[PDB]
């Protein structure tokens, strides 16, 4: 077993609040925000040795990332961001920090009951989104 067993699974989003506010914060423009807040994504998230897989599938954009906690990766975001970001584990949450053009957003997952829950800041602006097992 290790600690980040609680978040291997497939998960679906139940619930989302704040997230065109934290988009418009981040940058994202009207027709991303619009087709990227209706979607529903499926949240995969699988281990294998040291690496761990997080996918991210809707109608709007499938994603994938793989990565080693504390080693930084480059990704390209769902809203097509070219970000630099580095994954820790910080009192059993998930913390992702994403770097680009002199900016930082952090998405934090973590377990809350049945639940995946996905807060995501920049500045001062948070979103909060609740994924339940599959
Ligand atoms: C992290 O992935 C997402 C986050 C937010 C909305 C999304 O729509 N399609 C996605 N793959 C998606
Ligand atoms: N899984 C999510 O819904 C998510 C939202 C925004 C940024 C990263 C992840």
């Amino acid at each position: 077993s290790h600690m980040c067993d609680a978040f291997v699974g497939t998960w679906k989003l139940v619930s989302s609040e704040n997230f065109d506010d934290y988009m418009k914060e981040v940058g994202v423009g009207f027709a991303t925000r619009k087709v990227a807040g209706m979607a529903k994504p499926n949240m995969i998230i699988s281990v294998n040795g040291d690496v761990i897989t997080i996918k991210s599938e809707s109608t709007f954009k499938n994603t994938e990332i793989s990565f080693i906690l504390g080693q930084e990766f480059d990704e390209v975001t769902a809203d097509d961001r070219k970000v630099k970001s580095t994954i820790t584990l910080d009192g059993g949450v998930l913390v992702h920090v994403q770097k680009w053009d002199g900016k930082s957003t952090t998405i934090k997952r973590k377990r809350e009951d049945d639940k995946l829950v996905v807060e995501c800041v920049m500045k001062g602006v948070t979103s909060t989104r609740v994924y339940e097992r599959a």
